[PDB]
């Protein structure tokens, strides 16, 4: 019996965070905005509550959880080896960067880091997250708010497909600013490994980590509509694809519109985060256009479209290379 509770993301309502906060202490699970996509999160410290998250989401148990923080003496609560990134972690926190540090054990129980020796910490840049953190006075574990295998919720339109009459509680702070997760970096290896791309973009870390390691599944073949999806990255054979896929909805960009039957604008390349912003919502305005196929525009492998092109690649049935 779910209740949904609009906030401003800017100045939140106290009041509708203490409410989420009790939830939390009851080791209730709750769904919040962050400045990336929405979490479906329960307290960090809560062996039981976290097992909840994963049931709502029909997660496979080998899939560790992000905890996200509100402060740097948080972080020296449950993560150790970090203080020679402290520079680098105070200039991307808060904001969408998530890391992989070397566990402090002590209260982060087991099942959130799926047994493992490490821990994924994130410092969410949106001031509902950051309040409701503080105020709850533990740290929050939160996968995407959204059914293990499906498109992550970007507002709160999508949250209620998958979750209404699951969850108590969903917090709206309406659209997400990015529409896509956060950057992963491991920092617990000799080299820094990037785990997933997101809106601290790959070249930017090049600059910093020259040594950055970009593994083979981070480039090449989750986030999956109901319909397939058919990745067309060589835009000559989209004339020949149309055609080997009759029952189709396209997703293309503000430039390409004119040039297809069926055809949801997810954005334009003049303003590639837009792109970013609205893809998440294009799989699941598409799987409900009553359509056999659905098939996608690649995009440059550079800037946040990089980030775009590793969820769709994760997403499609076939790619036509
Ligand atoms: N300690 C860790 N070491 C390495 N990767 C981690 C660690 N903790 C979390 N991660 C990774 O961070 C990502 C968090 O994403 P999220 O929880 O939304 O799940 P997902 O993989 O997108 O699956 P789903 O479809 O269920 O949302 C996962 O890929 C998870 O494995
Ligand atoms: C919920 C949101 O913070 C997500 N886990 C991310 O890392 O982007
Ligand atoms: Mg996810």
């Amino acid at each position: 019996s779910t209740r949904v509770l609009k906030v401003d993301p800017l100045f939140p309502d106290e009041k509708v965070l203490k409410e989420a906060a009790e939830l939390l202490r009851n080791g209730e699970v709750i769904i919040f905005p962050t400045e990336t996509v929405y979490g479906i999160g329960a307290d960090a410290y809560n062996e039981e509550a976290c097992k909840k998250i994963f049931k709502l989401k029909e997660r496979p148990a080998d899939n560790p959880l992000i905890v996200h923080i509100h402060s740097f003496k948080q972080l020296e609560e449950i993560a150790e080896g970090y203080e020679p990134h402290l520079d680098f972690l105070k200039k991307f926190w808060p904001g969408p960067l998530t890391v992989i540090f070397r566990k402090k054990s002590e209260k982060i129980p087991p099942v959130v880091t799926a047994d493992l020796p490490t821990v994924a910490v994130r410092m969410p840049a949106h001031p509902v997250a950051l309040k409701l953190i503080e105020l709850f006075g533990h740290p929050i574990a939160a996968p995407s708010a959204n059914i293990s295998g499906r498109p992550s919720a970007t507002n709160v339109k999508h949250v209620i497909e998958d979750f209404m009459g699951k969850v108590k509680l969903i917090i709206d702070a309406g659209d997400t600013p990015f529409g896509l997760e956060s950057t992963i970096v491991d920092l617990t290896k000799e080299k820094p490994v990037l785990l997933r791309p997101g809106p601290v973009e790959v070249e930017r870390l090049k600059e910093l980590f020259p040594e950055l390691v970009v593994p083979d599944f981070v480039r090449k073949g989750h986030y999956a509509p109901l319909k397939p999806l058919i990745l067309v990255e060589d835009l000559t054979k989209m004339e020949e694809v149309l055609k080997k896929y009759p029952d189709h909805v396209v997703i293309c960009v503000e430039e390409r519109k004119e040039l297809y039957d069926d055809r949801i604008v997810v954005g334009s390349l003049k303003n590639p985060y837009s792109i970013a912003q609205n893809i998440f919502s294009a799989l699941r305005e598409a799987e409900k256009m009553g359509k056999e196929y659905i098939i996608v525009e690649g995009f440059e492998e550079r800037g946040i479209l990089f980030a775009v092109m590793n969820r769709l690649r994760k997403a499609a049935t076939e790619i036509v290379r």
